[PDB]
């Protein structure tokens, strides 16, 4: 089967608007999108091939003196996808041009500055296509969830992001913020999935199990973060994801459409380029 | 799916009677089929190097000491980057540690040659690659030629005994040197130079690889003989059809994970009773 294109960006049907409310998104739909799975792997092998060179372009830019590069934030519940999404999409760059980094809790070092600190040293350089497996975001998030920072502390850190998310973007950095969201039952049928298939059993954990008591806390968690820190230049979008297919395509074709927006394009040789060609022919 | 006939580490292996002026670099030993059979073995070998990764990994986490690491040598337009780019695409990215070795910092020319390889090694259940590596440091341009030789045997040494600590520490180490004919690296130079989206790609440091191309060639001809060990051999892989470097890299590592017996770790805890605690909330 053939490449089916989005209908209507997910720059624009998944962006979190003004008018945005978290549980009118509903996990299981494909917005903009009209074509179902065999049209979206398809769409999926079709748009890693774009990737693959947008990224490259980027790169030589960088490479070239360009200042600009992009960062990818993915947050989601455990079991929503981030890791296979970020497996794909990594996957379909050249790895010299990616600055992944999966934060994970943070270490006593980091604990004693400020909650920023340890992800301002990960921004992606000039050039390069950084990507947060989860972010700043864990701060306001888990963080809140369980009372582990007062409603001002909360409050200085959704202005903080906004600064520093602001920083980036005047620096060149364009952000993509995504969230992934499945349904609370989509996420019991993948743990029970994990706990029924032995190849999956290594990645079963207690924990997952445990903040499904707290569910409804982090849905509210998230919204009030998207209702603070979802700006014009640094815009959250939340994609449904209990289609991991489509989860897949929307993610890609923002990173695409963002990196589309750039107005890259292969730089010129910084020399002569028929003289080199002849001393390459004598050589 | 047409699979080698012999494996790679056999054919591709560098034991005693070893010559690289024999390497045919056209030549696809081992392999039997033509592009168009190497290219849906491609396809094939991805989706095994994903499973067998994803084990070392689950093996890892649950305290098994076993790791990889990959290191691969070759000249300039040699296809080294895209292989690299392609072998770590098919492995998930938080299982992999890959580092391309460039010109040392001072803070690293201060420090012993190792010093900065060693920082980079893989952790347990990790697939390490090392694009270039400590065998840089055995090549022409950063050795005062044999003006004091000491140094050089002293440092082939060092990478043997190098070699043999990670082993020791549970790293298979695999090697694979790319190896293209002079002609050919003309070629893709002049393709790079043909086609304006590589213009940014080009340097003129290749061009000088080009008038020590032999140097280059008996360099790693010595590296072959001093460090081609039993736990640690060399492979050269003729490269010169990409689509033949690309897989039998690939088979090179499956094989190896291959030889490391992995499996699934077995869950430590009452599957079922977990299930049904999950069926109630």
């Amino acid at each position: 089967v053939a490449a089916v294109e989005f209908a209507k960006s997910p720059a624009e049907v998944l962006r979190v608007g003004s008018g945005f409310s978290l549980a009118g998104v509903d996990p299981e739909s494909t917005p903009g999108y009209t074509g179902v799975k065999a049209d979206g792997k398809a769409l999926l092998a079709a748009q890693d091939a774009r990737l693959a060179e947008l990224q490259e372009k980027l790169f030589a830019e960088g490479k070239f003196g360009n200042p600009k590069r992009l960062l990818l934030i993915l947050q989601a519940m455990d079991t929503a996808g981030k890791g296979g999404i970020v497996s794909h999409v990594v996957g379909a760059m050249d790895p010299q041009g990616v600055q992944l980094t999966a934060f994970k809790a943070p270490t006593d070092e980091e604990k004693s500055h400020d909650f920023l600190w340890r992800i301002e040293k990960q921004v992606p350089a000039a050039g390069m296509v950084g990507v947060f497996d989860r972010s700043q975001y864990e701060d306001v998030l888990i963080h809140r969830v369980h009372g582990w920072a007062d409603a001002a502390e909360l409050e200085r850190r959704y202005a903080a992001i906004n600064d520093f998310e602001s920083r980036l973007t005047e620096q060149g950095t364009t952000i993509v913020k995504v969230m992934l969201n499945i349904s609370k039952d989509e996420q019991k049928k993948r743990l029970i999935a994990r706990l029924d298939d032995p190849s999956k059993h290594w990645k079963y954990s207690r924990g997952d199990l445990a903040e499904r008591a707290y569910w409804d806390d982090y849905m509210d968690a998230y919204s009030v973060a998207f209702e603070k820190t979802s700006t014009e230049i640094a815009p959250w979008h939340v994609v449904p994801a209990n289609k991991k297919w489509y989860a897949r395509i929307a993610v890609q074709q923002l990173l695409l459409d963002a990196l589309g927006g750039l107005q890259l394009d292969w730089p010129k040789a910084d020399f002569d380029v028929a003289a080199e060609r002849a001393l390459v022919v004598e050589s």
